[PDB]
């Protein structure tokens, strides 16, 4: 594979570099629009754009897509800091989009787990928005430390049980020092004339987070990209399971 | 009864040589099989051809199905390797079928538990398919120790408290160095015509893993073979056993 | 049209005649880097030479691309043992690129079935590379006897019920008389951006054998061509012919 | 087509002089079979033998078969007085299987009004069993005089409005003077598994009459043949027509 | 207006000599097309074409669809007489697409009854394909005459109460003699995204008939354009149209 | 092989020379035949003799059909030329019966796609019996040049945009100077009688054109033989390949 430090690099080269047939420096041009008065908060990068400069590292984005986004996130950041002096900005999402394959929720093997797939489906539910606690800020009654925990959408608050300075075990959740996004959840599933008749649909349960949430309403066709996780359904005597799509990237087919 | 070892050797045997009344060689056939470019993932013994190539070992099959079976397995293997230079075949299930005795469901008695059975019904329902861990591993944080747990679809979760070389209390289930098998459960029962008037059918609820995931929908009328297993009902207050199968081979009836 | 005999004459000829813009027997010039240190398995003929040199046999590979393929391949094996003195080189394969026509993937129809066709088109997945059994040699135990069976890669692995001298069933296998080689199965597909709004893309499932495996990832835009197999559906339920592409050479798209 | 004298004769010829491939009279045994001490009361007859020993006849049954059914019991009847000496036999009915065609529910187009089609469902739901009027038998209250109206499954009933004799307005349907026979109304549909995804299956309502009455159960897998009947359907404000299986032949599939 | 005669003469003119932007003679090759071994049973007509090549006639055809649909109708046939010596080829629609103005369901007032209207909606629901007497025959049981009646899919039936020929009030309608097409209704309205938040979205019933029935499924975005025809509605105690959408075109949107 | 030109050689001899058991020129009788007061279009040639005669031809006319009939279909109009001088006789079709091999229809795989097979089985329906524009002539109707494209009764009719000659497209299908001939389409499937126990019988679509239409009902049982032809499914939604029997000679099994 490829280690942070040189993905940053690379995925940095790629933004400012990257021209498409016509000779747009696409994302050069994105990121110079996070300078107007209303910036969006992410960039979409076409996978096969990113395949076509450094398919090195267009490959590595779907082997490790935790490392992947959060490389070219970094990047971005550094970018906005370097060529264009802006230092606040705050955080921009990277959402690769157009992958390679498109799978049907049928075709969601466990040989997913933890890479970035990109799925074709008709949205059956959507939650209700809520906020989630991406980073829980703990503080210590005693001595007053703060320790800061970044949470996972997909798995349980991972609290602290004692103080990292003073050991002591009076420690509680500040909800105010703690950082709220919004949260949504979905499930999409193949849609019957896409399969056999009285084939049973499958279906998958996905997670919206930030600015991408509220974007589908059940009934939509969707194709988003995102990293599979699986997370042990409690529900279940024996380890089974539990599927969830932490979404990437998501737009309406056409 | 017979020792594993010794088993493989009289599997690996029976394999090799049995003929039918014809003089064909099936099983080798079967096996020669699975170097095809597209192979099957088991090979299935008609329990009959067994008995009369070695009745006793035919009857150790019904009497211990778990050493039975794996012996079978660890047969199929020494084959592919000895006979066809083979060693990266991955799995390949033994399934038994065409058992001496067939089954109703309500002649499913305790003297079963543990036992291979074969019985006939009708499929009242089918779940949808999961992924089971078939195989945990688990993975200290201090010393990236790992180690390896192999689980049972009809029981709970089978965790470690420490690590088994530095001790320490820092564990958790790697899910990508884990393995995961397709997983369905049904459940089947008689019918009423194989009843007498206003007498209440009884079920049964089986596990279907692997390969024969997702091969019967409800309706269907099949026979399957498969190991009783029972465990406690948590459901009840007092001691009851909830009866489980875990099927063996499973075929649809003519 | 032209008999297998005389094609592999006129092969022959080309191989050793055709001389370019600048008078280089180019097709000796390939044909000697096969007794390299480490040499190449394959010559890349290209169909616009064998076209003005012989512009009856280059039809001739396009309308029976199975012969014709396999006469420029003797050919090439005549011209080594004649020119060079050399007769241990071992199968060489003849792979025709650059083709007069150039299909789209929607564009495939059943005039090109067992036809030589150049598809240009996007990778959308690869399959695992596992060893293929081209050639199976039966050894019959009784009698000894030996029995050739040729294996074509997009149908299962062809057997041999009794020995064709003897009338015995006692045979097997002979994994050591039989030859095998490199398999990977490939998909590609037309790029949704030379498409319409909500045209569908197109998709075809290929073979690579031997030195052409691993030669491709998913997103890899790439020009093939091969001959058009369609194969009998192996689901038994009223099945229906799909469509393997045997792919006979394989390039990126410049 | 054929007048129906001639049919009788054609059909009692038939039933006389057929032989099977093993030189079996099977309808005269069938027939001979009649005057057991607890008979049939009716003779299946396979259209694959009456289209070899009378092809033109056999089509006529399709094409006419509310005369051709009729015909071929009268050939019966008077096979058992001119063959048996037998004339208090009752009525035997002919049900005729095997046809050349099987439709599926969604097959069943117009072009089959009043003909004799077989199909092939799932039977979705069965009627109660009821007495159905095959015969009415109306009662002057006045002269006492008797008028026979036979009906039809399907139709309403045809009523009398005035006495065939007296003229007078004074008629009742007479309960016991009428004959009574069992009826039960079916519906079959097509299966999902036969259909395309999301495909929305069709069905059709059947009667059976007399002794085939009771033979089928919902889930039961059935091909049945029987004359296609259409009525104007009172339900909808427009003209459509409902159409009614009339059940001449039913049994399992296998 | 334009009566019937001249309307004839000026479609078939505009069927032969229309051509587009590129000079392609479009509905000429429509018609030719019908000569295939496995023609359609419609030609639909862009109504953009027939107004820029006879605006005065594609706006009557809006004002009096039901004879300009007709016109149309009877042109196509004589076109098919002339032109292609083709008599035998049976009816074919006239089904025009492509109208000035797009309704949304709420729009449809009472000035569009009897006109053609074109409608973007959502289909709510299908009923099930059923056959429409498009045709009813009804015949004499005394002098065997035979009446023919043409029916409407949205009226009830209309029968004749005495014979046109001997005044006996004895006639029935003849089941086998009168024809049937396909019928099929369904639902639209509009979609709450295209209304204010809080309003009750409204819908209209339509039919299909013919080879348009089953070409949606509920979920389904359409245009359809269609005669817009008011029945009595007998739910109701004082007098109130019904509205019904008598479909002559329909197409999914994009 | 055998190149068309002497091919049309090698037939023409075996028609002149060919003579059976008893010294008759069987073939010389068979075309004079063609010469009565009413004839017949048709030349029946026994496989069997072509092969004991020139046994290269025979097994031609199997791998290659379509060149071997038209071949021999040249043969024959030039023995009518040269050894009777009729040149005003029409197309004679070359029909090849009692081939080698006998298929089920089970037994059609893709190895006989575009050979001739010879299919016994019954025929489960016909179709109406409809024109087949055989050869296709477009005349431009402003240079007055003509195209002739010739068709295939298994795809849809073929035309041309534009005139070859002065680029025009203002082209029409000329009917006269077009070839018609009877089309009619029939379905055979294997007899459930030689099939096994729940054995779904496999069918086949053929098409019957010119002299041999009407030659078969429902029930009859037939030995066809014909070229297997594979179309591309009309419905354009991922079409696939569907098989059609051209056939070439069709008469009752013995
Ligand atoms: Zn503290
Ligand atoms: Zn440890
Ligand atoms: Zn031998
Ligand atoms: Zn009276
Ligand atoms: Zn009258
Ligand atoms: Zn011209």
């Amino acid at each position: 594979s490829v280690d942070r430090e040189e993905m940053i690099e690379r995925f940095a080269n790629f933004l400012r570099e990257y021209t498409d047939e016509d000779g747009n420096p696409v994302y050069r041009g994105k990121i110079t629009d996070l300078l107007t008065i209303t910036p969006k908060r992410s960039v979409a990068i076409d996978w096969m754009h990113l395949n076509s400069f450094d398919s090195e590292l267009a490959h590595e984005v779907i082997e490790n897509p935790e490392e992947g986004i959060s490389a070219a996130e970094d990047a971005i950041q550094i970018v906005l800091r370097e060529d264009f002096q802006r230092e606040d900005v705050g955080k921009i999402h990277a959402r690769f989009y157009n992958l390679p394959e498109t799978l049907m929720v049928k075709d969601i093997g466990a040989e997913h787990i933890n890479k970035l797939i990109q799925v074709e489906g008709i949205v059956t539910r959507v939650g209700e928005i809520k906020p989630f606690v991406s980073v829980a800020v703990f503080v210590c009654k005693d001595c007053g430390h703060e320790m800061i925990v970044p949470q996972k959408p997909y798995e349980s608050l991972e609290k602290v049980k004692k103080c990292e300075q003073c050991g002591s075990k009076n420690i509680e959740l500040d909800v105010n020092k703690s950082s709220a996004v919004n949260f949504q959840s979905f499930r999409i599933q193949d849609r019957p004339e896409t399969l056999k008749g009285g084939e049973m649909p499958r279906f998958i349960d996905g997670i919206l987070l930030d600015d991408i949430v509220d974007v589908a309403l059940p009934g939509d066709r969707v194709i988003v990209t995102g990293i599979l996780r699986v997370v042990l359904e409690k529900r279940e005597k024996t380890p089974i399971f539990r599927k969830i799509l932490e979404v990437n990237h998501i737009e309406p087919v056409s």
